[PDB]
């Protein structure tokens, strides 16, 4: 329902910087990354109040259409109705997700992707800027 | 084939900014904007040395798969081996294309689109940032 991008050609060590607006009534937003819509290295899902979670980031993978096992993070530097920037890089072992206010976490590269070509936003997150370092 | 973005929901008067690196041996690049690959309100094609043309911007539309009447511009503010920003807006009458070196031109809006939802880049231009005002 938000921006979808393909042919991103993001390679290991490169930095994808995504800035957007968190809706003021936000309950949840999503940023998906991977090979395509059925093969996600990162389903990144901050939940303000949704699917049974309060102020928790849920992450998952999707492999040939099948969801993996969710991982729940320990930090949440997002507020409804504000701008947020997320920066992502990956290597053979992990994606590294950098968040506002100095937070960051790692999520295993379960699909062993060597390139990230697909991104999609959904939920209460309006992308304003995508930049490639 | 370069970055493709959909669901852009660019409304009249909003600005789309694209910054990229022009290859040192560039021949031609394309930014396509519209609804989808068959419906382009703007095919923007700087030709450094391509199709018999030298340092000429070629523009066209595509409606239901059919190319419109091509137009050429009179200024070529691009250099191989350098970074360039392009900035595009639209209303019902025209698209306005703002380029480096202060140059700006209008191209008639020959489709009826409520919003620009699709953008594809191709050719000798590596996209470094995209912004939606
Ligand atoms: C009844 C629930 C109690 O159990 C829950 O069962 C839901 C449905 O399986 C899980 O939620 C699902 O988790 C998936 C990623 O793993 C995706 O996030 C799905 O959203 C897809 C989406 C949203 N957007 C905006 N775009 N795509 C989301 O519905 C949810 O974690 C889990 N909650 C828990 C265990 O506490
Ligand atoms: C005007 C009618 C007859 O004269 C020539 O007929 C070619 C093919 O009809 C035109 O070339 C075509 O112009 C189009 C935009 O009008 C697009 O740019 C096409 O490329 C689309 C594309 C392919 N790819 C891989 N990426 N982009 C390009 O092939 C060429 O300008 C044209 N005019 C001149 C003076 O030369």
């Amino acid at each position: 329902c938000g921006l979808v991008a393909s042919n991103l050609n993001l390679k290991p060590g490169e930095c994808l910087r995504v800035r957007g607006e968190v809706a003021p009534d936000a309950k949840s937003f999503v940023l998906n990354l991977g090979k395509d819509s059925n093969n996600l290295c990162l389903h990144f899902n901050p939940r303000f109040n949704a699917h049974g979670d309060a102020n928790t980031i849920v992450c998952n993978s999707k492999d040939g259409g099948a969801w993996g096992t969710e991982q729940r993070e320990a930090v949440f530097p997002f507020q409804p109705g504000s701008v947020a920037e997320v920066c992502i890089t990956f290597d053979q072992a992990n994606l590294t997700v950098k968040l506002p206010d100095g937070y960051e976490f790692k999520f295993p590269n379960r699909l062993n992707l060597e390139a990230i070509n697909y991104m999609a936003a959904d939920g209460d997150f309006k992308i304003k800027c995508v930049a490639f370092d």
